Protein backbone atom coordinates (compact mmCIF):
# COMPACT_ATOMS: atom_id res chain seq x y z
CA UNK A 1 0.00 0.00 0.00
CA UNK A 2 1.03 3.75 -0.76
CA UNK A 3 -0.28 6.29 1.65
CA UNK A 4 2.06 9.33 0.86
CA UNK A 5 2.98 10.53 -3.17
CA UNK A 6 6.19 13.03 -3.19
CA UNK A 7 7.25 14.89 -5.63
CA UNK A 8 10.55 16.15 -5.60
CA UNK A 9 11.58 20.16 -6.44
CA UNK A 10 12.73 23.31 -5.88
CA UNK A 11 11.03 26.48 -4.69
CA UNK A 12 9.62 29.13 -6.47
CA UNK A 13 8.89 30.28 -10.57
CA UNK A 14 12.95 30.18 -11.16
CA UNK A 15 13.39 26.54 -10.67
CA UNK A 16 9.43 25.33 -11.83
CA UNK A 17 10.35 24.82 -15.31
CA UNK A 18 13.89 23.04 -14.37
CA UNK A 19 14.87 19.05 -14.90
CA UNK A 20 14.86 19.09 -10.86
CA UNK A 21 11.24 19.45 -10.32
CA UNK A 22 10.52 16.65 -12.61
CA UNK A 23 8.89 14.84 -9.58
CA UNK A 24 6.56 17.85 -8.97
CA UNK A 25 5.15 18.10 -12.60
CA UNK A 26 4.12 13.98 -11.68
CA UNK A 27 2.49 15.03 -8.45
CA UNK A 28 0.88 18.18 -9.74
CA UNK A 29 -0.33 15.79 -13.16
CA UNK A 30 -2.05 13.38 -9.91
CA UNK A 31 -3.49 16.62 -8.27
CA UNK A 32 -5.31 17.74 -11.49
CA UNK A 33 -6.66 14.05 -12.87
CA UNK A 34 -7.78 13.60 -9.47
CA UNK A 35 -9.00 16.93 -8.77
CA UNK A 36 -7.33 17.55 -5.78
CA UNK A 37 -5.03 21.04 -6.09
CA UNK A 38 -2.44 21.25 -4.13
CA UNK A 39 -2.23 23.87 -1.44
CA UNK A 40 0.81 25.10 1.29
CA UNK A 41 0.43 23.15 4.45
CA UNK A 42 3.51 24.90 6.21
CA UNK A 43 3.49 22.88 8.83
CA UNK A 44 4.78 20.02 6.39
CA UNK A 45 6.95 22.47 4.77
CA UNK A 46 4.95 21.79 1.36
CA UNK A 47 2.22 21.88 -0.95
CA UNK A 48 -0.47 19.12 0.08
CA UNK A 49 -3.80 17.14 -1.11
CA UNK A 50 -5.41 13.79 -1.12
CA UNK A 51 -6.98 12.01 -3.67
CA UNK A 52 -8.99 8.74 -4.12
CA UNK A 53 -7.00 6.46 -5.84
CA UNK A 54 -8.26 3.11 -7.18
CA UNK A 55 -10.40 3.44 -3.47
CA UNK A 56 -7.07 4.08 -1.56
CA UNK A 57 -6.20 7.46 0.85
CA UNK A 58 -3.37 8.54 -0.87
CA UNK A 59 -1.95 11.79 0.38
CA UNK A 60 0.31 14.21 -2.33
CA UNK A 61 3.07 16.47 -1.13
CA UNK A 62 5.24 18.93 -3.26
CA UNK A 63 7.89 20.32 -0.59
CA UNK A 64 8.75 24.03 -0.30
CA UNK A 65 12.38 22.60 1.06
CA UNK A 66 15.27 23.64 -0.94
CA UNK A 67 16.12 20.20 -2.89
CA UNK A 68 18.58 19.18 0.13
CA UNK A 69 16.20 19.42 2.88
CA UNK A 70 13.20 17.40 0.98
CA UNK A 71 13.35 15.17 4.25
CA UNK A 72 12.40 17.92 6.92
CA UNK A 73 8.94 17.98 4.90
CA UNK A 74 8.78 13.86 3.85
CA UNK A 75 9.23 13.03 7.55
CA UNK A 76 7.32 15.50 8.96
CA UNK A 77 4.23 14.63 7.23
CA UNK A 78 5.24 10.23 7.38
CA UNK A 79 5.72 11.21 10.72
CA UNK A 80 2.28 13.24 11.73
CA UNK A 81 0.08 10.63 10.19
CA UNK A 82 2.09 7.37 10.92
CA UNK A 83 3.41 6.16 7.40
CA UNK A 84 6.40 4.15 7.16
CA UNK A 85 9.26 4.55 4.30
CA UNK A 86 7.73 2.04 2.31
CA UNK A 87 4.35 3.13 2.37
CA UNK A 88 6.31 6.27 0.70
CA UNK A 89 6.14 6.99 -3.46
CA UNK A 90 8.71 9.72 -4.33
CA UNK A 91 9.11 10.95 -7.89
CA UNK A 92 12.49 12.54 -8.52
CA UNK A 93 14.32 13.07 -12.34
CA UNK A 94 16.65 10.53 -12.96
CA UNK A 95 19.70 11.14 -14.57
CA UNK A 96 20.61 7.57 -15.82
CA UNK A 97 16.91 7.20 -17.79
CA UNK A 98 16.26 9.31 -21.16
CA UNK A 99 13.39 11.53 -21.54
CA UNK A 100 10.14 9.88 -21.96
CA UNK A 101 11.47 7.12 -19.88
CA UNK A 102 9.51 6.40 -16.21
CA UNK A 103 11.08 3.47 -13.98
CA UNK A 104 9.13 2.38 -10.50
CA UNK A 105 12.53 1.21 -8.20
CA UNK A 106 12.29 -0.05 -4.31
CA UNK A 107 15.19 0.99 -2.56
CA UNK A 108 18.66 1.49 -3.58
CA UNK A 109 20.94 4.32 -3.95
CA UNK A 110 20.31 7.98 -4.50
CA UNK A 111 22.34 8.20 -7.59
CA UNK A 112 23.57 11.13 -6.47
CA UNK A 113 20.05 13.21 -5.79
CA UNK A 114 20.31 15.39 -3.37
CA UNK A 115 16.70 15.18 -2.22
CA UNK A 116 16.65 11.42 -2.25
CA UNK A 117 19.93 11.54 -0.14
CA UNK A 118 18.00 14.01 2.08
CA UNK A 119 15.08 11.96 2.38
CA UNK A 120 17.32 8.46 2.97
CA UNK A 121 18.47 10.85 6.15
CA UNK A 122 15.61 11.82 7.68
CA UNK A 123 13.39 8.50 7.18
CA UNK A 124 16.73 7.17 10.06
CA UNK A 125 18.72 5.88 7.08
CA UNK A 126 15.86 3.95 5.34
CA UNK A 127 16.41 3.99 1.65
CA UNK A 128 13.66 1.43 1.52
CA UNK A 129 10.59 3.45 0.36
CA UNK A 130 9.39 3.63 -3.30
CA UNK A 131 10.30 6.00 -5.96
CA UNK A 132 9.29 7.04 -9.10
CA UNK A 133 12.11 7.87 -11.27
CA UNK A 134 11.15 9.80 -14.38
CA UNK A 135 14.21 10.05 -17.08
CA UNK A 136 15.77 13.55 -17.96
CA UNK A 137 18.82 12.06 -19.50
CA UNK A 138 22.28 13.55 -18.68
CA UNK A 139 24.46 16.38 -19.73
CA UNK A 140 28.04 15.00 -22.25
CA UNK A 141 30.23 16.37 -19.53
CA UNK A 142 29.37 14.66 -16.09
CA UNK A 143 31.06 18.04 -14.58
CA UNK A 144 28.10 19.95 -15.80
CA UNK A 145 25.34 17.73 -13.55
CA UNK A 146 24.61 20.77 -11.48
CA UNK A 147 23.74 22.95 -14.31
CA UNK A 148 21.41 20.21 -16.58
CA UNK A 149 19.29 19.49 -13.32
CA UNK A 150 18.86 23.11 -13.16
CA UNK A 151 18.38 24.04 -16.78
CA UNK A 152 14.75 24.16 -18.62
CA UNK A 153 14.87 21.35 -20.88
CA UNK A 154 14.13 21.98 -24.83
CA UNK A 155 10.53 21.36 -26.42
CA UNK A 156 11.54 18.05 -27.83
CA UNK A 157 12.86 16.22 -23.91
CA UNK A 158 9.62 18.23 -22.87
CA UNK A 159 7.01 16.22 -24.34
CA UNK A 160 8.92 12.86 -24.13
CA UNK A 161 8.93 13.71 -20.03
CA UNK A 162 5.23 15.32 -20.00
CA UNK A 163 4.05 11.82 -21.95
CA UNK A 164 6.35 9.65 -19.20
CA UNK A 165 4.35 11.44 -16.55
CA UNK A 166 1.43 10.98 -18.09
CA UNK A 167 2.02 6.98 -18.18
CA UNK A 168 3.14 7.04 -14.81
CA UNK A 169 0.39 8.57 -13.26
CA UNK A 170 -1.76 5.92 -15.49
CA UNK A 171 0.53 3.16 -14.06
CA UNK A 172 -0.01 4.69 -10.55
CA UNK A 173 -3.86 3.90 -10.33
CA UNK A 174 -2.35 0.53 -11.29
CA UNK A 175 0.45 0.31 -8.55
CA UNK A 176 -2.13 0.67 -5.69
CA UNK A 177 -5.49 -0.46 -7.69
CA UNK A 178 -3.36 -3.93 -8.66
CA UNK A 179 0.00 -3.90 -6.85
CA UNK A 180 3.85 -3.21 -7.46
CA UNK A 181 4.09 -6.10 -10.29
CA UNK A 182 1.56 -5.19 -12.61
CA UNK A 183 2.06 -1.24 -12.70
CA UNK A 184 5.91 -2.34 -13.41
CA UNK A 185 5.23 -4.93 -15.76
CA UNK A 186 3.25 -1.74 -17.66
CA UNK A 187 4.94 1.07 -16.65
CA UNK A 188 8.71 -0.52 -17.88
CA UNK A 189 7.25 -1.69 -21.18
CA UNK A 190 6.35 2.21 -22.33
CA UNK A 191 9.44 2.55 -24.39
CA UNK A 192 10.72 -0.50 -24.21
CA UNK A 193 8.37 -3.06 -26.33
CL1 LIG B 1 19.53 21.73 -6.13
CL1 LIG C 1 17.92 6.36 -8.42
CL1 LIG D 1 18.69 15.01 -21.90
CL1 LIG E 1 27.52 23.05 -13.57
Amino acid sequence: TIKLIVGLANPGAEYAATRHNAGAWYVDLLADRHRAPLREESKFFGYTSRINLAGEDVRLLVPTTFMNLSGKAVAAMATFYRINPDEILVAHDELDLPPGVAKFKLGGGHGGHNGLKDIISKLGNNPNFHRLRVGIGHPGDKNKVVGFVLGKPPASEQKLIDDAVDEAARCTEILLKDGLTKATNRLHAFKAQ
